[PDB]
């Protein structure tokens, strides 16, 4: 379970869990059927603020998240993939890291430095 | 020893050690006498690219690094401090995190997410 420390003004930084849940990505909103990736997020003013998708496919383009109210669903658009490989039982794998479109430059960093040591485990 | 994964184009990300060395910070370039903080860096095109300073003082403002040639010295300017506290033998401490002035918004993030789990160890 990844983390990232959050800055509570007056310049006070404090460790905040980098959450993960499974989701149904695809090339099309429509092609979003079964779950194929993992979503990394934080709950922001508006509950649930996903940042990146970790997946075994590099084919993805959109992600599907049913609203945290049971109201409807939210379809977020993905950026191009980021390939890297980590040791996995049954063989090492190339996981693709998808940064949600428009993902902040700091947030962008935040994750990259947050799971950096995770990818390095051999 | 902290880390951060580095992106080698064609979108390939790869774990890269987030290095640390001690340094002599102070309020003045001049006041930079004995070592009082730890510097986090990466070797970039121009060897040695420090990003942040971890220190027990919140008084710092400048840092001193003798050139990686034995030529001279480089005085980098620090940004305002970032207080947080972590468990330490002999009592928990408030360490101050100083981001070098002009530190990129991604690099900014990179470190924050890189030592996030480090600060959370109780």
């Amino acid at each position: 379970f990844l983390e990232v420390l959050f800055q509570g003004p007056n310049n006070e930084l404090s460790p905040v869990a980098l959450r993960q849940m499974s989701c149904a990505a695809g090339t099309t909103q429509t092609a979003c059927t079964d779950d194929n990736a993992l979503a990394y997020y934080n709950n922001s003013k508006g509950g649930r603020f996903v940042l990146a998708l970790l997946s075994d496919h590099q084919d993805l383009k959109w992600a599907r998240f049913p609203k945290s109210d049971g109201t409807g669903t939210i379809y977020t658009e993905l950026e191009p993939p980021c390939r890297f490989v980590t040791d996995t039982p049954k063989g090492p794998k190339v996981k693709y890291l998808y940064f949600i479109k428009g993902l902040n430059n700091l947030n962008r960093g935040m994750v990259l430095g947050s799971l950096a040591a995770t990818v390095r485990l051999q």
